[PDB]
């Protein structure tokens, strides 16, 4: 549904951030 979409997007996109972030250093 719209409410369970817009979440598992939300928890896709930080966990690229971290395992970028985690890369870099």
């Amino acid at each position: 549904s719209s409410d369970p979409l817009v979440v598992a997007a939300s928890i896709i996109g930080i966990l690229h951030l971290i395992l970028w972030i985690l890369d870099r250093l």
